[PDB]
């Protein structure tokens, strides 16, 4: 009456540039709104933003620029997703800044802001080729352990740093640069010690920004502030931080230096991981928003490209934003020529009408950056809801934000991976392990512990052992298989109804050479007392394993089942 | 004919020191033999063994004999195994020869001999402190995460690097200290540029007792090797390594000082616990041997208490040795009052007839170590079998071996419990995946790509994954159920005989916020098609990750299955 199974005898130029063959199918009439509209509207909306996040990774207003447009344009030229907005990503300039401090200080501060261009070229240099190697070689697989719920505690506590670099600007004060593990707590510590030392004009300003922006238009606030600051002597009556002059033109393209390749290499590491992790991701989202498909590896070059192009001309990182995706997902394009028009604009300022944001103040700039990290430090009221679909994944959003802000950001990405590892490593051990029970007029055993009225026989007790079985729960599962049913060990000591045990494998994933131990020593002490062990619904992989480990004889039978129903039937035979 | 199964509602002296009630159990008679055998043999073996070690540790005779007396006694006072040797461990020494001089170079070299004892102890100190506390706070889980595949390759490495390190004395060279990652291949490079200047006494020496030593004992070498050099002056004629002069009596206890606690703790963490894996360990297994058993508990305190006492009186740390248990074994002691013995014949050696071995070289010491290394450096003759039974054990046993054995040990085994865990990481990463076909005459699914003759139904597939469905994994789940079946993203958008696909979770453990999105999402795009997707044997656990995410409403039914054969019953009826 056993079942008898028997087992079973042991185009290259086309796709680097898409263009090519998205140009004639690209058309006019049909992709004409909103190119125009995203262009002047983005590209003004990426001057405050560039001239920002440059004073955030510790550079002047042109290589901010230099880096959106070149970005923009290389991604043109070669991405593939219709709706992607790759340019200056706020958690990458900060990456890029922290680098840059820790080379200023090693170095000692060619002025002190050329300097800041060669290390930071280098590192998107570096970064760059990580990705086109990656892509290249197909090992691009590394984003899977980057989950949703690290890449947006990292993207919320990140966010507090920059709110925190930005309360200096806000508040008018000329504080230290702080940097290293704890740099939050240290910059807090120096604005509440020079809180008197504020200037008046610099939190009037800035508290009238935050009062008309955060309710609501960034243009007009940034042409309205710019237009207030200039006329007017402020920049020497009131002493309040000004942004400057702005180089006109384009530099000659300077090569890496290739001096500092050992020393930025790590970092780049980092900043290629997440700028192809966050680009590659909201490039996919937004193809499946529209119903078309986008390909990995080409995002892999193109994302690549965009960083080492435009590392030749002191440009730093680009990666997609999602922060700015969404303005001109508003403005409605359907087309990558609007990101072209968006750079036209920015050429239009990048070597014209470049001076007329010279009286633009710093605190509105602190300003306008606030109120754009709304989205991910509004992520804290979605707590309970994440907390509802998994607490495991609430914590390790939590314990990747408070390391990401607390212990600077390339050690709290590092945390949250592995944290994420050893959480599924937790998950396996202390798993769920419970007696079975069968359901009546039927042939189907579940939990006795998860079902009620489930019929069970005396003198044969099923045991589920939910987990992998392998060296981290060798323990546990005897442990469990031992407090319930009987413990062997303890009868045999003593001695110097329950008769047979049926151990249902289904949810046994694979088995470990400790897990094969562990199964041979449980059958061969219960066989001492007089209990016979059966394994039941072993899957291929775990019956390879015990005929590879000597789990059975060849000779010997009636030792494993396919299903637990034939080893209930097989062990009251035995028994009448 | 659905199955319906309804949920089930939501004695401190006495145990301190074993003794108090094992002697009044213990009988004269009873264990008389092997208890005289084993003090004279296991306490004149581990006079060379001390030497040895106090030379591999960076310090003299006297403080090994100390360490060794002081940690017998200790643990026949707290122990609760009857057939454990607990004393210098070789791989311990090593490691506090690392810290020691890690210290004594950053000090730069109170005799330089006394600052050794004082890092020395202070480094035991913290350990049995942190061996104490991880006991009486219950928190010895810990050592689920050292493997027997990750201790024999730690211990198989850290052998060579014992086996280098001794290689000077072998050769009779006094060749500069090396210390830091690739000592390995620094000592030898040393050793084959001074290998004209060796000295030919201690070669011949070091050649004969390798030749006699190593076919066969070990006392009686120790005997011939001291009587020859004594007698003679080689010490001088033939210049060659001489242990000295062994310090007579005991000094005053000395404080450990509190100045090195934070420098010395990293190291105390691996020390206490290699220390507690190692002995734990080899006590419960051969208390498994002789029919009896251990108190884990009971064996955290004896041997936190053995490193902490002690250190009081210049010791260094203490664990079993399975090395020198072996010894005690073959003799034949049934009871720890022959370590009791031991010790006595270590006194009898640490104030009395100290001197005795003052002429004895050190070419045979390090010879004798080398003979003691067999066990572990044999190791590698079980290399095939273990790649027969587990390929990734193998792997990690390897990759343990080469990271302690060329990159420092405390390096090599935080390298091999990572890479562990990783490896389970990979186990559930790019997992086993398959159809399922239905067994004749029965009512089991079994993969279809591993059994033969496995009938199926057209128009309805049964698919299994057999790892958890979480992030990382989700991309390769839906990959495999996409090539398998149809893609239902490739047939919408070129819209733009299969009608049922029943998912088999019962080897699915658990499920993550991307698990539950993964399934929505795949039910959703099948839907979008015409097919209809069915859970079937999803684990209480899942069950309720799914109610909880929200994967199916309250009044929508026919959905979840309590196996497949309800399933594949359940689609046939719809379709017709
Ligand atoms: O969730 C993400 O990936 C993010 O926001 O960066
Ligand atoms: O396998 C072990 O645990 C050892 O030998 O240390």
């Amino acid at each position: 009456h056993r079942i008898l199974i028997e087992r079973q005898e042991k185009n290259m130029i086309l796709g680097f540039l898409p263009v090519l063959q998205w140009l004639p199918k690209y058309d006019l009439k049909k992709n004409i709104l909103g190119d125009v509209m995203s262009g002047l509207i983005v590209g003004i909306l990426l001057v405050p933003q560039s001239i920002a996040y440059s004073l955030l990774a510790g550079q002047e207003p042109v290589y901010g620029l230099y880096t959106s447009f070149f970005a923009s344009i290389i991604y043109f030229l070669l991405g593939t997703s219709r709706h992607i907005s790759v340019g200056i990503f706020g958690v990458l300039c900060l990456m890029i800044g922290e680098t840059v401090d820790r080379e200023l200080q090693k170095a000692g501060y060619c002025d002190k802001s050329c300097y800041a261009i060669m290390v930071g070229s280098t590192v998107t240099f570096i970064a760059g080729v990580y990705q086109v190697a990656m892509g290249f070689f197909q090992v691009g697989f590394v984003s899977v352990y980057l989950s949703d719920a690290l890449l947006s505690g990292f993207v919320t506590g990140a966010s507090f740093t920059i709110l925190t670099s930005q309360a200096k600007y806000l508040l008018g004060l000329n504080l230290p640069r702080t940097n290293g593990v704890g740099s939050l707590i240290t910059t807090w510590i120096h604005v509440f010690r020079n809180i008197h030392k504020t200037n008046l004009c610099d939190l009037i300003t800035s508290l009238l920004c935050l009062l008309v922006l955060l309710p609501t238009i960034e243009l007009v606030v940034v042409v309205a502030a710019t237009l207030a600051s200039h006329f007017g002597k402020l920049h020497e009556n009131y002493n309040s931080s000004i942004a400057g002059h702005i180089p006109t033109g384009f530099m000659p393209p300077k090569v890496p230096e290739w001096n500092l390749i050992p020393s930025v290499a790590v970092d780049a590491i980092a900043i290629s991981i997440i700028g192809f992790a966050i680009t590659v991701s909201l490039s996919e989202m937004f193809a499946k928003k529209h119903g078309y498909t986008v390909k990995a590896n080409q995002e892999m070059y193109a994302i690549g490209f965009c960083n080492i192009i435009p590392s030749f001309f002191h440009c730093f990182t680009t990666s997609a934003a999602l922060a700015k995706t969404l303005v001109k997902e508003s403005t409605g394009c359907h087309t990558q020529l609007s990101g072209v028009v968006t750079a036209l604009v920015l050429l239009l300022v990048l070597l014209v009408i470049a001076p007329l944001f010279y009286s633009l103040q710093k605190s509105v700039l602190g300003v306008i950056t606030i109120v754009n990290l709304r989205g991910a430090l509004r992520k804290f009221r979605d707590l309970p809801k994440m907390w509802s679909i998994s607490r495991m994944d609430t914590v390790i959003w939590f314990v990747t934000m408070l390391s990401s802000a607390l212990l600077s950001t390339e050690i709290g990405l590092l945390v949250g991976v592995c944290f994420s590892i050893f959480c599924v490593i937790l998950r396996t051990q202390k798993p769920k392990s419970s007696l079975l029970g069968l359901v009546e007029e039927s042939e189907v055993f579940e939990s006795v512990s998860a079902y009620k009225n489930l019929q069970i026989k005396p003198g044969i007790k099923i045991f589920r052992f939910v987990a992998p079985l392998y060296y981290i729960n060798k323990e546990c599962f005897k442990s469990a298989l031992y407090k319930q049913t009987v413990n062997p060990i303890l009868i045999k000591v003593a001695w110097k109804e329950l008769h047979t045990i049926v151990i249902d494998c289904s949810a046994i994933q694979f088995l470990d050479t400790a897990g094969i131990h562990t199964l041979k020593e449980v059958r061969r002490d219960y066989e001492a007392i007089g209990i016979q062990v059966l394994l039941a619904q072993c899957n291929p992989t775990v019956r390879d394993s015990l005929t590879n480990g000597e789990y059975c004889k060849k000779e010997e039978e009636n030792l494993l089942f396919y299903s637990v129903y034939e080893a209930m039937a097989f062990a009251e035979v035995s028994k009448n």
